[PDB]
């Protein structure tokens, strides 16, 4: 499924994602936007093998298990498969484990170099939310 912003941004919302680990929801939208263009059935290779996985690109090499990423943990207990689904439940669910590691948003590398210190609120601006 392909979302529009402030539907994914109602989304997001109602699963819990505003203010998470103080974030707040433009934070996630414009992460979900530069990772997948928030597309859930979105997937890319990386050099070492592990996959990034729907519409927050949750990588294998830790979070997901999709059984061709030797040596890799699955530490959100789920196939990497279940984060391509339409219904954003099991990412957002993942994502809330991976902001709580240490590290927040900083896990995504496109949250880091095109939304972090930008004004994210743009990305929830106009939505009935
Ligand atoms: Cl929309
Ligand atoms: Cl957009
Ligand atoms: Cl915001
Ligand atoms: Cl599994
Ligand atoms: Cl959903
Ligand atoms: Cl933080
Ligand atoms: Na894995």
């Amino acid at each position: 499924k392909v979302f529009g912003r402030c539907e994914l941004a109602a989304a997001m919302k109602r699963h819990g994602l505003d203010n998470y680990r103080g974030y707040s929801l433009g934070n996630w939208v414009c992460a979900a936007k530069f990772e997948s263009n928030f597309n859930t059935q979105a997937t890319n290779r990386n050099t070492d093998g592990s996959t990034d996985y729907g519409i927050l690109q949750i990588n294998s090499r830790w979070w997901c298990n999709d059984g061709r990423t030797p040596g890799s943990r699955n530490l959100c207990n789920i196939p990497c498969s279940a984060l391509l689904s339409s219904d954003i439940t099991a990412s957002v669910n993942c994502a809330k484990k991976i902001v709580s590691d240490g590290n927040g948003m900083n896990a995504w590398v496109a949250w880091r170099n095109r939304c972090k210190g930008t004004d994210v609120q743009a990305w929830i601006r106009g939505c009935r939310l």
